[PDB]
């Protein structure tokens, strides 16, 4: 399912994740934006042969069961499909325990060089929440 924004925005926030670790909500509208442009189907495959799913583009090396990932941890206890589904609880569960990990948002490549910092409040802007 590709979402929107707002409707995004919304169901991050239903979901816990607004301030979650001191993370405001555009953080992670921001991140979903240039992780998978809102598409929860959208995979990509690595050069270490791990593969990244869903809208949080979560890592099958160490956060899920795809079964050709060898060395993989399944640390969130899911196969990498249920990441791509339109209800997204299991890509928030799943987020939680990531930004928990130590390095919070830093995890998310595309946070880090293209939200950081920056003015991620006008990710919500405009939205009913």
């Amino acid at each position: 399912k590709v979402f929107g924004r707002c409707e995004l925005a919304a169901a991050m926030k239903r979901h816990g994740l607004d301030n979650y670790r001191g993370y405001s909500l555009g953080n992670w509208v921001c991140a979903a934006k240039f992780e998978s442009n809102f598409n929860t189907q959208a995979t990509n495959r690595n050069t270490d042969g791990s593969t990244d799913y869903g809208i949080l583009q979560i890592n099958s090396r160490w956060w899920c069961n795809d079964g050709r990932t060898p060395g993989s941890r399944n640390l969130c206890n899911i196969p990498c499909s249920a990441l791509l589904s339109s209800d997204i609880t299991a890509a928030v569960n799943c987020a939680k325990k990531i930004v928990s990990n130590g390095n919070g948002m830093n995890a998310w490549v595309a946070w880090r060089n293209r939200c950081k910092g920056t003015d991620v409040q006008a990710w919500i802007r405009g939205c009913r929440l």
